[PDB]
């Protein structure tokens, strides 16, 4: 695609951030029962990839949690920004702890601070270095809210391994 129509669709998906609630309801999507909502940022279906060289790991972004995305990659949940990254953004993007076939965020718990992870969108890839760490109950997600000034991701996952009664947040911060 074009850079000047890729930067007419960030400038969407930007205006979708600022447009962002800062207080998002976030309800499990583990737990919980199609999305246009991030289109500008679709190329055949994918809104991205997550990268976690760390462990291994490298997988597709789609739109939403619906377990038709979960069996496949990982599901950004909405009501978090759009992984695009900026001043006041926090996108949470969310996978199973391991699937039959897939290893997804088997290995998120082996993730440390200072360690570097990579969202590649249609326009570039952005860099997220690790800050925090941290397990609640599935039914907490709501905190993990857009923090004014701060460019953050949040990756997400069940925990324990093979009990996933809880939720495990890796939280990266933007290096600029
Ligand atoms: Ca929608």
């Amino acid at each position: 695609i074009d850079t000047n129509t890729v930067e007419r669709r960030i400038a969407l998906a930007n205006a979708y951030n600022e447009t962002l609630s800062r207080n998002p309801l976030l309800i499990d999507p583990f737990t919980s029962k199609l999305r246009e909502y991030a289109r500008m940022l679709e190329v055949h279906e994918q809104i991205g990839h997550v990268a976690i060289p760390s462990i291994g790991v490298d997988i597709p972004i789609y739109a939403g949690t619906s377990e038709t995305v979960l069996q496949k990659g990982s599901g950004h949940l909405e009501g978090t920004s759009l992984p695009v990254g900026g001043l006041s953004t926090h996108s949470v993007l969310t996978a199973h702890r391991g699937l039959p076939t897939a290893r997804l965020f088997t290995d998120l718990n082996k993730v440390k601070k200072g360690q570097i992870f990579y969202v590649t969108n249609i326009k570039e890839t952005l860099a997220y270095k690790v800050v925090s760490i941290k397990v609640v109950d599935p039914t907490a997600l709501s905190e993990v809210k857009i923090v004014n000034g701060k460019d953050y991701i949040t990756l997400l996952t069940c925990t324990p391994y093979m009990i996933n009664s809880h939720r495990l947040l890796v939280k990266g911060e933007r290096i600029p």
